[PDB]
């Protein structure tokens, strides 16, 4: 009887923004991840903006008909197979007709590639990408217990540290903010990393603070933060 605005809508709402900040670059937008994606040119856009590397595989430019779409999906997935990327439980079709649970997956995988495993950490690993964007989290602010993605991110303030701590001044009187006012909080350390930082607000402050909030939509945000 939720089914409205759950974790659930959170993660699709931070996944989309993510692809279309790197879709950006290419003159390209996703209204809904659902659908968008399905005849894959979309997706092969996004996978070369991640990569900077080109399909070498043929595709369909205009992908009108079903099997176009499937072939283009194919070549997408190929394409990442190919990256030594591990994809689970996908298949050409899940993507061409909308299963939005695996479609989800796929972009959990690019985002845990990409944005999470590849870049090099502050200190240059036998550590999963999450324990390493933890510790990467927990060494920027040293005096916060910084042990999830969920709960220590709940009432603003941690991220006023965090932004602070990237430069030192823009968020200075962090630990006198009111931890009752949590989006208030998290709005002012988001929105002075989005002008002074370059990181984008793929999760907004309201999604950021709310009790259902999900771990891999937090943790997509904080990968993007500089150094």
């Amino acid at each position: 009887l939720a089914e409205d605005a759950p974790w659930k809508k959170i993660q699709q709402n931070t996944f989309t923004r993510w692809c279309n900040e790197h879709l950006k670059c290419v003159n390209k937008r996703i209204g809904n991840l659902q659908t968008d994606l399905s005849d894959g040119l979309r997706l092969i856009a996004l996978l070369e903006v991640l990569s900077q590397k080109r399909m070498y595989r043929k595709y369909h430019q205009r992908p009108t008909f079903r099997q176009m779409q499937l072939e283009n999906v194919s070549v997408a997935l190929e394409f990442l197979d190919r990256e030594s990327i591990k994809l689970v439980s996908i298949d050409s079709k899940a993507i061409v007709d909308g299963n939005l649970k695996l479609i989800l997956g796929l972009v959990w995988t690019l985002i845990l590639h990409y944005s999470i495993s590849m870049p090099v950490w502050e200190d240059e690993k036998k550590q999963t990408p999450k324990q390493r964007l933890l510790g990467r989290i927990q060494n920027k602010i040293p005096y916060l217990p910084i042990t999830n993605f969920n709960q220590n991110w709940q009432d603003g303030k941690a991220l006023g540290a965090l932004v602070d701590s990237c430069a030192p001044g823009l968020c200075p009187d962090w630990e006198s903010w009111d931890p009752q006012k949590p989006v208030d909080n998290a709005r002012e350390a988001m929105q002075q990393a989005d002008d002074w930082l370059g990181v984008p607000q793929v999760i907004t402050p309201e999604e950021i603070i709310h009790p259902d909030v999900d771990e891999h939509s937090v943790m997509t945000y904080l990968s993007q933060f500089p150094k």
